[PDB]
């Protein structure tokens, strides 16, 4: 069915965001050490690196909302509607980690330490909200794929 | 002079190269941290990071000995000899790396701890001997771009 | 089931390890010309991209490898067991072929000839050694899949 497909991507966009996750996390790890050495080039390079991770992982929770609200439509399921408003969740809270990651990005730019601590630490809790959000709605996917 | 654009192309492959080292270093150190933790699936993503890193500092330091070659080529004297033995130590180096990561990946794909913690461990400390002949290399260079 | 998608990622993966094959087979007999013909950028052109098929090739008998793995926790049969020994020894052959790889690459990086030539001939060797197990592998999955 065309629903089958849209699960299929949906599997495929989760299994990558998965990774990029990976990536994203290692990147924020290697920044923190960074930070805590004094090696403020190393620590640029590193915040590059996750920011990128970052926006990937934004695109990925955009092409899932956008992918669920399909689903939606071809299938119509209450499970169905309970993934897409975690993954707006999700969507709303990766937003508000790239936002936060690029202040520590200016912060690290300007050399201003004190901003650069509060964004990057409101950047790992975000990052937190956002994993326990990407947790429900892998569970959503999986009680999704056995229906 | 041809001398100049080689320094040139050489001072670019070797920045590009510190990068792929620092996100190398970060995967490293995230599979390391997944090893620890006992999360296979994550540790296998960043092996799999970490063989394409390493992958690509292999590809410059082919191109770094490639660019020396070239460069005493086009000298009448011993001068950029030793460049070049630096060069060909940190290719030798760096592949012996490869060899042992791909141990590695291998032996965590197969279950076997015993033959993974050796070649990861060995691995590591190929990275350090291959760090110092990076900055070893770097510094001959800089004394070769003054003129 | 986790089975038939575990099954269906091990198709993708040897299907798409298949074409990078055909391509780093393209490529070393380009690089044999290259060498025959005297052509010493031409070969270093097509050992470079020897050296990222030979990459992917390792990154997808990895996969390969850790797709059996699953599949045999899940059935814990002979057949999975049959197949995964495979696996293990295809990825043993191309690791080995990809040391052998880099031995050839290094030594025409450094003008060493009579190591090049060696090397690349051990290569082509282990090449069509892991090409025996790859399509001993692939009958081994028929007889996994199609039941
Ligand atoms: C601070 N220790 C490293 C670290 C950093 C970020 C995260 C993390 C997980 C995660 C899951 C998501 F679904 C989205 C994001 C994000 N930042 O958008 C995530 O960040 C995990 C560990
Ligand atoms: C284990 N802590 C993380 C880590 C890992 C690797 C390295 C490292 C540095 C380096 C410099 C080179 F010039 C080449 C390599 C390489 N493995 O080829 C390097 O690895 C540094 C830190
Ligand atoms: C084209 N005449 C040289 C030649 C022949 C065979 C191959 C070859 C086949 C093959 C199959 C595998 F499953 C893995 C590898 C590898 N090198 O990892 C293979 O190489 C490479 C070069």
């Amino acid at each position: 069915s065309d629903a089958q497909e849209i699960l299929s991507r949906l599997n495929s966009v989760l299994e990558a965001a998965w990774k990029t996750i990976l990536n994203l996390a290692s990147a924020t790890d290697a920044a923190e050490k960074a930070y805590k050495e004094g090696r403020e080039e190393d620590l640029a390079t590193y915040l590059d690196q996750a920011a990128s991770y970052q926006s990937q992982v934004d695109q990925y929770a955009v092409e899932t909302v956008r992918l669920l609200a399909e689903l939606k439509k071809v299938f119509p399921d209450e499970e169905a509607d309970r993934a897409l408003q975690i993954a707006e969740k999700l969507l709303k809270t990766v937003q508000e980690a790239s936002k936060t990651l690029d202040t520590a990005v200016a912060a690290a730019a300007n050399g201003d330490e004190e901003t650069f601590a509060k964004a990057f630490n409101q950047f790992v809790s975000l990052g937190n909200q956002a994993d326990t959000l990407f947790t429900q709605l892998q569970r959503t996917l999986t009680n999704l794929n056995k229906k």
